């Protein structure tokens, strides 16, 4: 496979929330097969971000998913060639981000093009009050529709003061070649940030995923 057991990334988005733009780039290394990654994150434009650095990290790779055999891998099978998503994310306040991301890869190298916008974000509420904690850990759905794959996940970011705040992601995958769609199935993930300086210009962002029936 071209997919080694050591993976780097390469990313860089661009983006706007309520208004403020930002760039973002990132440089890390995973374990494709383990399901398992970590970035360094830099603020390179617009800082300092006045929204909560939660809202992003889930645009910041799912060939970083441990798959079991006898569930086809869309995503490794989408390599050397890549694949692109798109999202939205729907929070219940009315807060929406939508985002894309281009994914190509280079010798041992994964490179993310990524696209951000957000808006109507309420003033005082925990996006652009900095009062979220981290994401709950939930188990999304893949699933194809008429040869297309596709994710559902219903998140939450967890609050200060003991709340929640909930968020609908809907996710479009498409591979640059036709590669084996799999059934239907599951995919666990668990996202944290490991470490930030004061405004999170500086973040190590972990991921862990493993897929299942």
């Amino acid at each position: 496979s071209v997919i080694k057991p050591e993976m780097k990334i390469k990313l860089r988005m661009e983006g706007a929330v309520n208004g403020h733009k930002f760039v973002i780039e990132g440089e890390g290394i995973g374990k494709p097969y383990e399901g398992t990654q970590t970035l360094d994150l830099t603020v390179e434009e617009g800082a300092p971000l006045p929204f909560s650095y939660d809202i992003l990290t889930p645009a910041f790779n799912r060939a970083f998913t441990k798959y079991p055999e006898d569930i086809p891998d869309y995503f490794k099978q989408a390599f050397p060639e890549g694949y692109s998503w798109e999202r939205s994310m729907t929070y219940e306040d009315q807060g929406i981000c939508i985002a894309t991301s281009d994914i190509t890869m280079e010798g041992d190298c994964f490179f993310y093009e990524i696209r951000f916008d957000g808006t109507n974000f309420p003033p005082n509420g925990p996006v652009m009050q900095k009062k979220t904690l981290k994401w709950k850990s939930p188990t999304g759905k893949m699933y194809v529709e008429d040869g297309v794959l596709k994710g559902d996940v219903e998140m939450a970011l967890l609050l200060e003061g003991g709340g929640h705040y909930r968020c609908d992601f809907k996710t479009t995958y498409k591979a640059k070649k036709d590669v084996r769609l799999p059934d239907a199935h599951e995919v666990d993930h668990r996202i944290e940030i490991l470490s930030h300086d004061k405004d999170y210009n500086k973040v190590r962002l972990y991921e862990h995923a493993e897929a299942r029936y």
